[PDB]
């Protein structure tokens, strides 16, 4: 149908915008600390801390497949990259400390997006 048709392009270019926010967003952790998951073998307790893992490749990943449906979707994954990393980590890590400066800094971006998203519908 012409109605799916419709949808599916919407759907992409929610795409588009989310892949411009998840740039701007990855600037913001030029030490690429949350660039890759967690590795089970150097981290082997990991899984009994963090319920749901999260990284950049990760929301790459389901980003290309068109797998978020709304911001809030995506949101949801950028906080758990934060959120983890706060729990994992001590605040007087540079894990923690790297957190706190993306959490602070993404806010900026974020909030544009939603005007965004919400303006272009």
């Amino acid at each position: 149908s012409m109605e799916q048709v419709a949808m599916e392009l919407r759907l992409t270019e929610l795409t588009r915008l989310l892949r411009s926010v998840l740039d701007q967003l990855q600037d913001k952790d030029p030490a690429r600390i949350f660039a890759q998951p967690v590795s089970l073998k150097e981290v082997p307790d990991y899984l009994d801390h963090i319920k749901h893992p999260m990284d950049f490749a990760t929301m790459r990943k389901r980003l290309e497949a068109q797998g978020y449906k709304n911001l809030h979707e995506f949101e949801e994954d950028f906080d758990l990259i934060i959120d983890n990393c706060m729990k994992y980590n001590a605040r007087d890590t540079v894990f923690y400390r790297a957190a706190v400066r993306l959490r602070d800094q993404g806010g900026v971006v974020l909030r544009q997006a939603r005007r965004e998203v919400d303006s272009i519908g």
